[PDB]
């Protein structure tokens, strides 16, 4: 023991705790001024005394040297689609599909409803609890290489929060660029002779592409984790909700406009409270991304591959 | 000209319209004895004249010499999965959810109702009337080279029925083989000790992955058109009906068992009508393939990728 390396421990370990406070709880503790007066001091020790630097240290978001080309990922567990409705109609028949599909129709039929963002769908894999991997959904079984990347946005943690992280968990997410970050990118842009973005979807990507880190480092861009891919050395919660609450509590940013409906009329009430909301959100929304909160109905419904939405095939019964 | 390569061009033409009204007519001008008689004849001639023979003759069904492994084939248009429907209240929530989908919904919504074979997918390419290739569906992107064995179905015509075929059709159908050739192939292998197989399904897949043509040439496998994939050099009808009654024009098997149904009440006659009929027809059936007839509303609504059934994106308006 050494009290360099105690003091680094200790460092790595609150300003940890005051990011999640600041991104994930959106409640920081302390003034910016202190977060950063610690940042600096942490920076200044490891480059002191390099042998103590950790490779998951909150000083260690960005990559010095470029990329030279993204290497292809091929995803274990595949990264799928979403169906879209556009009316209260279809989606009430969307609805009277599932009632009739379903073995047993529970009285109260739970939907965890979220505002749809105008993201960029990544997959971030967590080995141990340190981030190791992300990669981009690309045509959804292959993607690309964006680790040095999604390492540089601040919400995102290096680090899992918790003293038992599972073995392997993949945690699905979608990067957007919020209006004050794209609003004071364009003026830089404009400042400084440069191509500006036509809306926040476009900066996001544009961000994503690059391949030296320090350029996606000064874009302002933001994760939401909507999902799990990989989940072993854990029991995941039986309900999608829980699985988000979950994934909050361990220091992943979640959306906090998530709320559970039961059955379409109270569904709806939230598409239009959302809706109404857009106007004050400070990031764009094309919609609300519906879902069925219970996880064995949701392994009783299951998945349809690339088909038609004019034809179907009426099975007998035996 | 001369009297030989006249003789050999009469047979084909001949044996080939003999062919179309015993397999896809179901209507023989002739008995069997008056084909098989001129089929041999048109055989001993060829090979008493090789210079004369063709690779698309009648009697060149059958590759002599068996395959050293399967080729890889990448189709170049996808071959999608269809969506299933267990009940007259699911399928009745299906239509409700085209008839909102929809910008204009017509008074009458005609659907191409088809019986649903219990068969092996596949796709078949006629490049300037001729059969050159054939490959099974696979994952959808990617199949197998099975045109020997394809070669080998007696009711696949080897050449179109035209004098003006397009620059290059693909035909897209199910192979299967019917009870009376299922019933006999398992008397064969049980009078002469090898496997038999469960059920007329198992059979025609394992007849498809045959490496040697002519045991697929012993097995009694039919094909189904229910499709088209490249359409180059044709301007095919603005219905599916009549696609498919336009296959049978050109010489390819579609089943007779097909009709239009105006709304889901005439559709949900028919798929009754099939159900009772399921006792008499020599071949098995899952079920009942419903489409959407109009070619235009097909490429309105459009497909949906791999997807949840438990999920959905209910987007916002302009
Ligand atoms: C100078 C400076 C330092 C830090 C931040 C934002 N911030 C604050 C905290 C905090 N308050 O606990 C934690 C992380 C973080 O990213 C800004 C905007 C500017
Ligand atoms: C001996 C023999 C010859 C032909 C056939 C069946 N058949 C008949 C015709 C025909 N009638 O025009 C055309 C093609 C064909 O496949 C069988 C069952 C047995
Ligand atoms: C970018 O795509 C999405 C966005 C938000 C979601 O909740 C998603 N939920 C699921 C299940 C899937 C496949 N995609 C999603
Ligand atoms: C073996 O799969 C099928 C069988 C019958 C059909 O009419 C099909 N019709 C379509 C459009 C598709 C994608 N698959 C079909």
């Amino acid at each position: 023991m050494t009290n360099i390396q105690t003091q680094l421990d200790n460092l790595r370990k609150t300003l940890r705790q005051y990011e999640y406070e600041y991104h994930v709880l959106d409640n920081p503790s302390v003034p910016d001024s202190e977060y950063d007066r610690l940042f600096h001091q942490l920076k200044a020790l490891e480059l002191e005394h390099p042998e103590f630097l950790t490779s998951d240290s909150p000083t260690q978001r960005v990559g010095a040297k470029p990329l030279s080309g993204f290497s292809q990922i091929r995803h274990e567990i595949p990264m799928l689609s979403l169906d879209n409705a556009f009316s209260d109609a279809e989606f009430n028949a969307f609805v009277k599909r599932i009632e009739d599909r379903l073995i047993l129709l529970p009285k109260p039929l739970t939907f965890c409803c979220e505002p749809k963002l105008d993201g960029l769908a990544v997959s971030i894999l967590y080995v141990n609890g340190e981030l190791t991997q992300a990669a981009t959904r690309g045509d959804g079984t292959t993607g690309e290489d964006i680790t040095a990347n999604i390492r540089t946005i601040r919400n995102v943690p290096l680090q899992l929060l918790t003293d038992n992280p599972p073995a392997r968990l993949e945690v699905r997410g979608e990067v957007f660029m919020p209006h004050a970050g794209f609003e004071r990118l364009n003026k830089y842009a404009l400042e400084h002779n440069e191509k500006t973005f036509a809306n926040p979807r476009n900066a996001a990507a544009g961000s994503l592409r690059q391949l030296d880190p320090n350029i996606t480092s000064k874009r302002p861009l933001v994760l939401n984790a909507y999902g799990i891919g990989i989940a072993e050395g854990v029991d995941l919660p039986t309900t999608h909700y829980a699985r988000l609450q979950w994934l909050k509590s361990i220091g992943i940013p979640v959306n906090p406009e998530i709320r559970l409906c039961n059955g379409a009329d109270e569904v709806l009430g939230f598409y239009r409270d959302i809706q109404n909301k857009r106007s004050s959100l400070g990031y764009d929304i094309d919609g609300t991304v519906l879902k069925i909160n219970d996880i064995a109905l949701q392994n009783e419904l299951g998945f349809i591959s690339k088909a038609p939405r004019w034809a179907i095939a009426y099975k007998f019964p035996a």
